[PDB]
C-alpha cells in the first residue's frame, strides 16, 4: 500500500498532516519507493511545503540516479493518483505497515549481527557490531511513538477546547473541598506546586496527607522523599489512611491482626491507585534519575505515576550546573525548571515544599519575599501555599493557610483558611 | 520546465512583477520555446499587458514560420494552465533554470571561440572577440542572479525608499491608535521587540492581546509558549475575541450554541489570519528547533507566520553555549540575538517578554537597569515596553506602560501612557 | 557461570531460595547442563528439599539414558562446591546471563519463524507460530529481569 501512502501524502493535506515524522525511507523498499520518498523528503526539507506533481517531475529531471530507477520513479509518479478514503482506516493501515516494516528491518539486522557473531574470529568483521546490538535495536523498533502533535490553533481547534471547558479534564480534584473551590477545578497535570511552612511546621505531614488523598482517588502516586526515609513516610501514610495513630505504631497499642484486617478491607476497594515511595541521598537526585526511574517502573513494575511528589526539591541536583558552582539561588531555580519540565513532559502533578528564611521564622505572617533559597523558583512555581503554625494556632491543633502565589485565579479570593492538622494522625482536614 | 515558466508568466500575474527583466530569448531553447517567447515578448512590447491564449494563437497564426515550427508552437500554446504552485519554489526553480541556461550558452560561446581560435587568421572572423575576452563574459555569465545582494544603493534607489516612506513601509499596525502613534507605522518586520514586566503583572495578557489584534488584522500569528499553553493562553484568546470572561468559561455559562455561533461567525470574516499556539518544554526549544517548527508549520499546514510571540524568554536554551552562563549574560544575549536574526531572516514581527529583577518587584517605577535577565538583552532589543501594576492601577484595572529602547521613534513625550487592561477578558483597552 | 550457578544451587540455600522460579531448563545449555539441571528440578519437585550430591547421583543412575551423554551428565556433577562468594554479585551475574539466554532464544525462534515465512506457504509447518507472533516474544524477551524491588509501596508491603 506504499503507493497509497505516497498518494495520500501528496494529494491529501490531512493525511500528510497526520504522520510525517514517522515516515522514513527505510520503511518502504530497496528500490523505487525508497528513492521517491527520498526525493519527496528532500523537497520537504528544501522548500518546507507539499510538492506538486509538477514539482515532483521537476525534481525528477534534476536527478542523479541512472535510467532504470529513473523510469521506475516516472511510472510511480504516473501511478500517483488521488483516491477517496476515510480519515481513520488509512491511519490504522499506515501504522500497521510501519510497525510491520520496522520489525522486519530490526529482525533482518538481528540475523546479520547473529551471523557475524557466529563466524570464527578471523572470518567475522567489526562492520557488524557484536550481539550487544541485538537487544538495543529490538527495543528501538518498539519505541516508535506513532503519535505526534503540532500545536493548538485557536480557531481550528475549538471543538476539543469546548470539550475541555465543559469537561475540565486534566485538572485532578483534591479530597478536600476548600482546595478544589479555591483552585476551581482541582489540580492540573503539568503543574508544580509548593508549600512554605518552615522547620517542623507541618510540611511532611501535609505532603503525605495529600499523597494519601490522591491515592484514595484511584491514582498512581509517586512520593519521592529525600529528607525523609520511605519507611518513615510509609508509617505516616499508615497513620493517615489506617487512621490509628503514629504514637501507637511504636509501642504497638494495636494488634497485627486488626492492622492486617483493615489492610485487607482497604485492599478490596478498587477506588485506590498505586503509590510507591522512593528515597535518595541529599543533592544526589536529578531529573534524569527520575526519568530513568519512571522508565524502569513502566518496564518492570509496569507503573506510571501521575501525582509525583518531591520532598524539599531544594536538596536535589540540577544535573546541568557543575557541583555547587554558584549559590543556592541558581541551582534551586534550575532544579525547579527541570522538574517542572519533566512534569509537563509526563503530565504528572508535581508537589514540593520550600524553606522559609529565618527572618519569617516564628512569625504570624509569611510573604513571598520570605522565601529562603531563591526567587526564580517562585516565578517557576504554580499555586504556592503558605502554612503558618502559631502557639495559639498549634494549641488549636490547626494551621493557617494563605495564598502567596496563585495561578488558577485570584489570590485574594479566600486568603486565610485553616487546616485541622493532626500531628498524631498525620492528616489535615477542612474546618467545615 | 519551460512549459511551467511559460504557463506561470501567462497565468500568474504575481509571477510577472518579481522577475520579468531576467527573461532572454537565448535562455529558452533552440526549439519552439524561444519562438513562443519571442511571440509573447513581442505582444508585451506592442501592448504592455499579458496576452491571452487566444491572443497567443492569434500571434502564432499572425507570424509566419515553417510548417514544422508552426506545429511545434501550436503544441506549446496548447499546454498552459493556472496550476498554482508555490511562489518561492517557482522563483527558485526559475532561478536555477536560468543559471543552468546561462552556463550552457557560456559553454557554447567558449567552445565556439576556442574552435575559431586555432584556425589561421584568414579563416578568422572579425566578429568573434579575441580569446582574452572570456572572463568578463564568464563574469557576466556568473553575475546572473535575481536578488539585490549588492544591497541598498543610496542616491540611486531613492525612488523605492521614497515610496516606502510614502504611506507605510514594511510594518504591521498594532490595531491600537496609540501604539501605532508611538511607532508612527506600527512595528517593523524582522525587528526584535520585548515587553518586560513583573511576575504576574501584565505579561501573558499583553501577549494574548497583541496576538488577538494581529490575528484580527489578518496576519499569521505563532504563539510559542514555555508556560502552560495550548489551553491556557487559548482561553485568554477566547476571552479577548469571544468576549467571554474566563470565569464564565470555567463555570460553563456558555451553552456551546453561542460559542459555535461566534466561532463560525469569525470563520465567516475574511479579515482573520491564522494563529497556531505551540507549547514546548522549559529549556529545550532552541532557535534551531524554532526554524524546524516554522518548516513544519509551512509543511503540514498552509501556514507561514507573520508575527511570533515568546513567553518569559531566556528559555530557548541556545546551543551556542553549552553551560549556563554565570549571570546568564552570554546565553541570554545570544538568545536575543538569535531571535532577532531569525526574525530578520523571516522578515517577521517577533515579540517576547523579559524578566524584572527582585529590586523592582514592588517599585512603582522600573528603570532599564531593573532587568532580571542579562544587560545585553536590552541592547539587541528594538522596542522594549514595560508595564507596572500597582494597587492603585489594580483598583483602576489599568497599568502604567512605559516605553524604552525606542528604536522606532523617540523615547520621550509618550512614555506616560496608560491602558485599560481587562483582567476578565484578557485584553488592552486604550482610552480614547 | 553454569558451574557456579549449579554449585550454589546445590550448596547455597539462600541462593536457591532467592530466585528458584527464575530458572528454566532452557536457561542453561543444550547439553549436559540441561540434563543436570533437569535432575535438579526433578529432585526439587519429587522432594521439597535440597538434594545432596549422592541424591542426584542416585537420580541420574536410576533415571538414565543413552551412554553417549551419560558420561557427560555423570562427569558434570563432579565439580560443584561450597565456594563462598558474594550473593549479590551471584544474582546480578545470573540475571545478566539469563537475560542473554532469553535474548538468544527469542532471537532463534524469530529466525525460525521468518525462515518458515521465507518458504512456500504450502511447504510450511502449521504448528510453528506465525510471523505475527514475532513481536510479542520480543517483548517477552525484554520483560525478563530480576525484581530489584526498588522503592516501597504503602499497600502491598504491609507484610
Ligand atoms: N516523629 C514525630 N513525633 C511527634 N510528632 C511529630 C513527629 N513528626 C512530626 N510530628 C508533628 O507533626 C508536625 C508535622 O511534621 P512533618 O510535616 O511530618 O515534618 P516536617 O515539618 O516536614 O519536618 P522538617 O524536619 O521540618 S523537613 C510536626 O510539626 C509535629 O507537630
Ligand atoms: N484569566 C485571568 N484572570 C484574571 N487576571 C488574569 C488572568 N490572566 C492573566 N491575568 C493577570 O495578568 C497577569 C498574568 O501574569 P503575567 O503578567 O503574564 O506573568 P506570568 O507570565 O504568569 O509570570 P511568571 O513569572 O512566568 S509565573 C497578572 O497580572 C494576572 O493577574
Ligand atoms: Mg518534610
Ligand atoms: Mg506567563
Amino acid at each position: 500500500m506504499v503507493e497509497i501512502i505516497l498518494s495520500h501524502l501528496i494529494f491529501d493535506q490531512a493525511y500528510f498532516s497526520k504522520v510525517w515524522p514517522y515516515m522514513d525511507s527505510e520503511y518502504f523498499e530497496s528500490g523505487p519507493a525508497k528513492n521517491t520518498f527520498k526525493l519527496i523528503k528532500s523537497h520537504v526539507n528544501e522548500y518546507h511545503s507539499v510538492p506538486s506533481i509538477n514539482a515532483l517531475n521537476v525534481a525528477l529531471e534534476n536527478s542523479s540516479f541512472t535510467e532504470t530507477e529513473y523510469s521506475g520513479v516516472k511510472t510511480l509518479i504516473s501511478k500517483l493518483a488521488d483516491s477517496p478514503e476515510d480519515h481513520s482506516w488509512l491511519v490504522k493501515e499506515t501504522e500497521k505497515y510501519v510497525q510491520q516494516r520496522a520489525m522486519f528491518n530490526a529482525t533482518s539486522k538481528i540475523i546479520e549481527i547473529q551471523t557475524n557473531a557466529e563466524l570464527p574470529p578471523e572470518k567475522r568483521n567489526k562492520k557488524m557490531p557484536d550481539v550487544g546490538a541485538i537487544p538495543d535495536i529490538m527495543r528501538q523498533a518498539l519505541s516508535i511513538s506513532f503519535d505526534s502533535y503540532v500545536g493548538h490553533d485557536w480557531m481550528d481547534d475549538y471543538e476539543a477546547r469546548w470539550l475541555s471547558y465543559m469537561n475540565k479534564a486534566r485538572k485532578v480534584p483534591f479530597k478536600l473541598r476548600i482546595l478544589n473551590k479555591i483552585t476551581k477545578g482541582g489540580a492540573e497535570t503539568g503543574t508544580l506546586n509548593v508549600l512554605m511552612a518552615g522547620v517542623n511546621v507541618g510540611k511532611s505531614l501535609g505532603l503525605c496527607s495529600l499523597a494519601a488523598d490522591y491515592l484514595q482517588l484511584g491514582h498512581n502516586v509517586l512520593y519521592i522523599s529525600m529528607e525523609m526515609a520511605e519507611e518513615v513516610c510509609a508509617k505516616r501514610i499508615d497513620a493517615n489512611m489506617l487512621d490509628v495513630s503514629l504514637d501507637d505504631i511504636d509501642d504497638g497499642h494495636i494488634s497485627y491482626a486488626e492492622y492486617k484486617g483493615k489492610m485487607e478491607k482497604w485492599r478490596e476497594k478498587s477506588t485506590l491507585g498505586r503509590l510507591i515511595v522512593k528515597q535518595y541521598p541529599t543533592g544526589g537526585a536529578d531529573a534524569n534519575t527520575f526519568r530513568s526511574l519512571l522508565n524502569e517502573l513502566k518496564l518492570k513494575k509496569n507503573f506510571v505515576p501521575t501525582i509525583i511528589i518531591v520532598d524539599y526539591l531544594g536538596i536535589c541536583k540540577s544535573c546541568r550546573i557543575r557541583v555547587y558552582s554558584e549559590n543556592s539561588y541558581t541551582t534551586v531555580k534550575a532544579i525547579a525548571e527541570e522538574l517542572r519540565a519533566l512534569a509537563v513532559e509526563t503530565e504528572t502533578v508535581l508537589w514540593t515544599a520550600a524553606q522559609v528564611g529565618k527572618q519569617a521564622w516564628d512569625s504570624s505572617d509569611v510573604n513571598m519575599s520570605d522565601i529562603a533559597e531563591s526567587a526564580g523558583l517562585p516565578a517557576t512555581a504554580d499555586f504556592m501555599l503558605a502554612v503558618i503554625e502559631t502557639e495559639e494556632l498549634a494549641a488549636a491543633e490547626q494551621q493557617l493557610i494563605k495564598q502567596i502565589k496563585s495561578r488558577y485565579g485570584d489570590k485574594n479570593k479566600w486568603n486565610k483558611f485553616l487546616m485541622g492538622v493532626q500531628k498524631g494522625n498525620q492528616k489535615w482536614v477542612e474546618i467545615e
